[PDB]
């Protein structure tokens, strides 16, 4: 049986650990409301004192679910157990259900507001698994599923950038900007098939990941340091004459053996630019066809490449990934700054011998025989990113540690059905409704146990590294205080990074 | 029959509070467990359903 | 094929972890030499300034293997993984091999000493699995298998106490001490069957443990603290009139609810006695039949009961288990003192209300509804002890955390065969020989994974709690220094105690 008085699902939660795989189960209560007055609009974002930066976006009457982050699928207990007991993991299968939908009418009679049920109202649900439309999600967005299961999950309006604004606008009648503008695409999600659900209906979605592993492995030595210091080498070295010091040809010392392996790539040369309101990055990636007007700075035609560092040790704080732990974080209050994992593949430098000292070269490009580790990711990192479609690319290693995929999990779009109301002159006036429901996400994670011949104990993540916080400062991290506020980790180690624990023999 | 709110004692309070920066009370506090019942599976019923 | 030039085994080592069980494999090189001039002797140990304490022992020409300790079967890596990933463990099956035996003749021509092979010489090997003889081993002995696999393992001479010395000696012709003496048993291990091996032969032994689990579980609250503070109770309390304060009968407060559970037993009343050379313990367990002479103190007829504390928090250092980490430890150099695990079942007290304050009662005897945790054991603890045969006993919970068994693993005894040499007058003169060989021990340990609904991270054992030591103080615990010396843990937490990590809901 099914109907108004029958529920379409139940609450799933918790994790399940085995040797081969882990299953995380999460359910949230979500809220969907009418966005953008049920219409598509193309508006300009022109900031003041932004360094000439401007965007043009199409705002849709649609909102979407975003599952991309680890904190949303793992409790701090489960993340600790994951990074302590397993040497690598990747996502395998993802299953999403949307069910127990309640569509309600909003009645504003005055300062008061009352809520009734529209039992025949419905909600639009569309999953784009083919990535036929512009992608809704970007890594490190505020729009992710909540961390704690009992918070309401408010979806965000969907929108996309149809064009570079600086190249589309036509100033003193530019012919090539005229051609850029005429080609600006426009996407409506009503152009495809999707489900419409009433309150007794539910939907489901499955996705199969095909991924590369995420390794948490500590290198105790660099790749250049692996050799026996007591065995002599037959290699010889020639030192050129320097000033009064005579030239020499000699056998290389046993404790210094030349390595065939080299620092990974990274760009340390540049610095951030301009006021905070601009796009401020040491490296700016622009697209500027020939003939365009482009009256602004390069931030207008370009996107900042951050972090530039790669596996090179950041020289300054400008080169480090840092985020805010809550949406209310501002300035230096609530920000978490990446720190070295103390893996010997993650902090690297090249020095260029000038015949007297060594000097750091800031720009290490891609070179043969380079070896490095991927960025150590905490529980607050996004899981995946969208790899853009292109003819050619180099090795794909996003510097934020996300897994780049040709086909990430499809974005699920949700919308309130427009209920129009009559008017003497036909005008756009609709019934004011919203939907709340329950959404569950089950991801199956493939994992691998570790084995080691190391004699000594290894570093693990412990609760004794956590801090104390809250209203009276009597409660620890990952707990709630007097007022129900959740105490956030204040440092990067409290977020339990990967590649800090389990050693590997190179 | 009016049901009562659920609640539990996570810790001994006197040993969790940290006064003049006690090192062992610091360790008691960092270990205080926290339990949400949403961490598990359970039924959700509407008016026609029963358990 | 088998013979002089064929080896009888190989080196086994390493651990293997699964969900249900763990297998530890260990091999050592051992040395057996002629003990006690091939004869049984009964000698008195009379110390000076010992508080009248004296022992009489029978020294056999036998030595034995002792496998009882955790450090010998687990590397610090394996112990860490055991106590981090598993909520309980017990030993299941034990398998011992003795093989690759080399018997050599010792030739002393002077200051120099040379070593030849006796290929027809043999070695006696006897395992007592029925415990027909006196037990060779006692917990916390120096005689255990070595911790690091590459150290030679020197066996210790076997000996036993046939009688209480003070009650056997007969002074001014005591009639009951006369009867104690005539009954003193005497045990020769030649009274039974055993194997004799030459260099091409080997032997094996199996033992099946039947045990109670060893739980590593942290209680985050006491058993008396589990209740809802906001729910009122219907219990009432009567407070007697105290001085000017009037008598009252009132409802018990919701935040204080009477508990039906009580402090475990322990004896805090007494103090240690006498000089360090005596048997110094707060509690002395004596056997003194009526009529005996007993001219010494009670230490002569009695054995100290240490630690007395039980689950009660030790009031003084006298009540805490402490040991030395190396045989060279002396005074406060090299000693490790037990600390509270910070489990809420391990530090307990009763207070007796006098109608004004509360006062600690030192002696908590066994009482109904007592609940406590067993002693938290580190990697340096002995695994089992011998439970003595008796008609009646109470609950068996050794305060040092060992597993008491009616039939522990049988002791394997080993002896050099006496090779006599001729003499004009038949006299006791023998050929001077010794045996070195390889002994392996494989124990199968049954284990159990943990699962928790706790949200927050839990304490784990990390290498970042270890210290730095050695010759130049550049090397960490559980490592070797410049001179090959193994850096020992200097604190009790560095020994990774159980019951510090995995929480349990009472």
């Amino acid at each position: 049986g099914s109907g108004v008085g029958i529920s379409t699902g139940g609450w799933v939660g918790g994790s399940y650990f085995t040797d081969s795989y882990v299953i995380t189960k999460n359910t949230r209560q979500f809220l969907v409301k009418i966005q953008n007055d049920h219409k598509y609009r193309t508006e300009n974002i022109i900031p003041s004192n932004a360094g000439g930066k401007s965007q043009r976006c199409v705002s849709t009457p649609w909102s979407y679910f975003n599952f991309n982050q680890y904190s949303s699928h793992f409790s701090p207990q489960d993340w600790q157990r994951l990074t302590n007991e397993y040497k690598r993991f990747k996502p395998r299968k993802m299953h999403v259900k949307i069910y127990n939908l309640q569509i309600k009418q909003i009645l504003s009679n005055g300062a008061d507001t009352t809520y009734n049920n529209d039992l025949t109202a419905g909600v639009h649900i569309f999953c784009d698994g083919e990535h036929a439309y512009p992608n809704a999600t970007h890594p490190w967005d505020e729009d992710v599923m909540p961390e704690l299961p009992y918070e309401t999950w408010y979806l965000f309006q969907y929108g996309y950038i149809p064009v570079i604004h600086e190249l589309a606008e036509m100033e003193d009648a530019n012919a090539v900007e005229k051609a850029i503008a005429l080609q600006i695409p426009f996407f409506m999600l009503e152009n495809s098939d999707h489900e419409v659900l009433r309150t007794g209906e539910s939907t489901e979605f499955t996705f199969d990941f095909d991924c590369e592993w995420i390794n948490n492995e500590r290198a105790y030595i660099p790749p250049g340091l692996m050799f026996n210091p007591k065995v002599p080498t037959r290699r010889a070295q020639y030192i050129r004459q320097h000033g009064n010091t005579a030239s020499s040809n000699t056998r290389i010392q046993p404790y210094a053996k030349p390595t065939s392996w080299m620092t990974g790539p990274g760009l340390l040369s540049a610095q951030r630019v301009g006021p905070a309101g601009s796009d401020t990055a040491s490296w700016m990636v622009v697209v500027n066809p020939d003939g365009t007007a482009v009256n602004s700075g390069m931030a207008g035609v370009g996107s900042g490449f951050d972090p530039p560092s790669g596996s090179l040790r950041p020289t300054d704080l400008e080169y480090k990934i840092q985020w805010y732990q809550t949406p209310e974080g501002t300035n230096s209050d609530g920000n978490i700054i990446s720190n070295p994992p103390l893996s010997m593949l993650r902090d690297q430098a090249l020095y260029r011998g000038n015949q007297t000292t060594y000097n750091l070269c800031s720009d290490v490009w891609m070179f043969p025989n380079q070896i490095w580790d991927r960025y150590p990711i905490t529980r607050e990192n996004p899981i995946w990113c969208k790899k853009p479609r292109s003819d050619k690319n180099t090795i794909i290693d996003p510097f934020d540690g996300t897994l780049a995929m040709d086909h990430p999990p499809g974005t699920i779009f949700i919308k309130m059905a427009k209920i129009p109301v009559p008017s003497n002159n036909n005008a756009d006036s609709y019934l004011n409704i919203y939907c709340t429901g329950q959404v569950s996400c089950e991801i199956v994670w493939e994992v691998e146990r570790y084995a080691t011949k190391n004699w000594r104990p290894e570093r693990r993540h412990t609760a004794l590294g956590l801090g104390i916080g809250g209203e009276e400062n009597i409660n620890p991290t990952y707990h709630v205080d007097k007022n129900g506020k959740y105490i956030q980790p204040t440092t990067w180690d409290m977020c339990y990074p990967i590649k800090t624990n389990i050693n590997k023999v190179l």
